[PDB]
């Protein structure tokens, strides 16, 4: 198995299909990661994260660094033996989470202090957390510019991403284990502005990545805009390579960035509202909670190949929300993954056939009947 | 498959080990019944609860009239369907819980009326409950004496419940389906007296029924008090019936009631301290929240079978636990009620082998050092 091939198969416009094979495994593209960010994706089992279709799932530098810690998840063996998943894993490398998630941070040319407890990120720092967990696919550290932003504000944001870019690059490289086993991914910044997107971009492609992620989105601008941003920022990012939209999205967003260029999404949507009684399904999202559900006999979703729907009722999963049961976060989260699961799969496969533009326009049809 | 066969296959002293046949599957005794009070054992599909070894599962009466409803589960199917368990399910007829959880309770010949909304239990109502519920094992619509009580309190609680049984044994059979597909236990109380225990055991021998329950125990009164009642109590029942102690117990509770005659139990200890985080274990529980487990690689218990100590570490589930994450649930629990069916097991071999008394002494030894 090599340590990271990205073949395109097949194309449509500016979609793509293909495979990214990595030593833990093979990631079907385009690709959803169900997200894991404390070393577990909520309310599932690794076994049936693998049972809805994931070949790849997400796990957080930032969160991972502060419980139970990098060195620790070392000693007891690296991050896919402690929470039991053998497959791939990718890792944001902290920049985003330091910034949403920490009450006091201090930003400067070295990188970023926080407070959980003081903590200190850095270029060097994030690849090094990364190593210690076992990333398959490295992030580079990097800043996301809060929207909206002046184009001189986002300009010298891009900037210090880039030189950290680089620095993450060169701590990647410096760990010959790493460097021979694992995957980095560089990360264009340049927010809402088409000048500071391409010199982005030029400054990623000069130092090389195994892949390019699209940052700096899916941070309040809503879809009309990010999608115009897309509109000319894949394009920039080299061809040959692998385009992660970070933190994306809805399922019309993963169409739509599809059709844009993307090939790999991450998103807490399926998880999280999953807990909260949102059930995707192909007519659109369903609350579980409404009592229009409460004898309701069909399944979640009337198509949907998972294990749920081939044996609970909504009514069943509308009684266990209700009540607070653990089993139906667990019921919800498994169908919502696997509702994702099937979408990529149902994307993969009409580019593969040449019909991706005709299954867009019949997905949006009846999703917002 | 018939509706209701009992048969002892090996005895040691007051212990007995045999099976249950029913319609939806068979029972081995001695048996721990995982408890489903609303409609889940919590936290566990139904195939993860067959596949720890249960044969049964407990439901309520008392809950699942509140929510979801009776009539509601019976259009829905039943509670086998609704839930997803086609194995045999018992109830409990809620003459326990609606004096436990209920706000308000108006007691009388009649039955009992209680605040959950305002509502009614009786021997009559109580039965068509389970009818409507299709549970396979009906209990006796009881009251459960408070402990402590004066002898001429416990005799008129005692007497009472007697009256009940009978209510109970005519409103069961003049339901032809219940009847034939279903199985009736009555319960014994008289709270620590023995001659009220007796009394009460002529009462329920001479109405007749498919088992006996030995009520009003685990109420407070301790092991010791528990033991004696049962040293006693247990031989006025029948000796071809099932014996089921209700409410019992921890795993030391279930070997001394197993030397007594015990054949049936049932407790939410195993899910509900397992959500807690505490693990048994053969060297007795421990609290996997306990900083000492943060780096230790073994698994819950060294020589447990189920699936969670084959996979995962105490320094993974004490992360989980400790960080509030639903999957930590999961594999406690999991872990927990498979550790009961082991017991229930080394019982099972150890009376059919003529060793049980060995067993006991060597449990004892090693969980309590
Ligand atoms: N390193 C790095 N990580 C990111 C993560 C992100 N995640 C998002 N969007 C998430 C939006 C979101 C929040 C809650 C529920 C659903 C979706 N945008 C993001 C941007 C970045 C970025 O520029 N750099
Ligand atoms: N119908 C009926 N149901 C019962 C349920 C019981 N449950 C118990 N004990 C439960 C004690 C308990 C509580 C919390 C955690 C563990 C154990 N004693 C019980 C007695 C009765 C009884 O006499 N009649
Ligand atoms: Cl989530
Ligand atoms: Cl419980
Ligand atoms: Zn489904
Ligand atoms: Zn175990």
């Amino acid at each position: 198995r090599p340590r990271f091939s990205f073949s395109i198969a097949a194309r449509e416009g500016k979609a793509r299909t293909g495979t990214i094979e990595m030593k833990r495994g093979v990631i079907r593209t385009p690709a959803f990661m169900p997200v894991g960010t404390a070393a577990t994706v909520k309310a599932l089992k690794p076994e049936t994260v693998r049972a809805t279709g994931a070949d790849i799932i997400l796990g957080n530098t930032y969160h991972l660094m502060l419980r139970p810690g990098a060195e620790r998840i070392a000693k007891l063996g690296g991050l896919h033996s402690f929470m039991g998943w053998d497959r791939p894993i990718l890792t944001d490398s902290g920049g985003y989470q330091v910034m949403s998630l920490s009450s006091l941070t201090k930003q400067s040319e070295e990188g970023v202090t926080f407070k959980s407890s003081r903590h200190m990120l850095s270029p060097e720092r994030s690849i090094e957390i990364q190593h210690l967990l076992g990333s398959d696919i490295v992030m580079a550290f990097d800043e996301c510019t809060p929207y909206p932003a002046t184009p001189s504000r986002a300009a010298s944001s891009m900037e210090r991403s880039m030189r950290w870019a680089k620095r993450s690059r060169d701590a990647f490289d410096s760990r010959k284990e790493q460097a021979e086993n694992a995957a980095l991914f560089g990360i264009q910044q340049g927010s809402v502005f088409e000048n500071l997107r391409q010199q982005s971009a030029d400054a990623l492609a000069e130092i090389g990545f195994d892949g390019y992620a699209v940052g700096g989105l899916a941070v309040g601008e809503g879809q009309d805009e990010m999608f115009r941003v897309l509109d000319f920022s894949v394009p920039m990012l080299p061809d040959d390579k692998p385009h992660y939209l970070m933190g994306v999205g809805k399922p019309d967003d993963i169409v739509g960035a599809v059709e844009r260029g993307i090939d790999m999404f991450d998103c807490v949507l399926p998880t999280r509202s999953g807990r909260n009684g949102q059930a995707f399904t192909w007519d659109g999202p369903i609350n579980i909670r409404n009592a229009r559900f409460s004898e309701d006999l069909k399944p979640l979703d009337s198509e949907c190949h998972c294990a749920v729907c081939q044996k609970w009722s909504r009514a069943y999963i509308h009684h266990l929300i209700r009540a607070g049961e653990i089993l139906g976060a667990m019921l919800m989260t498994e169908h919502n993954i696997a509702f994702y699961q099937q979408l990529m799969q149902k994307i993969r496969d009409s580019i593969s056939e040449g019909r991706f533009s005709q299954f867009a326009q019949d997905f949006r049809a009846r999703y917002f009947a």
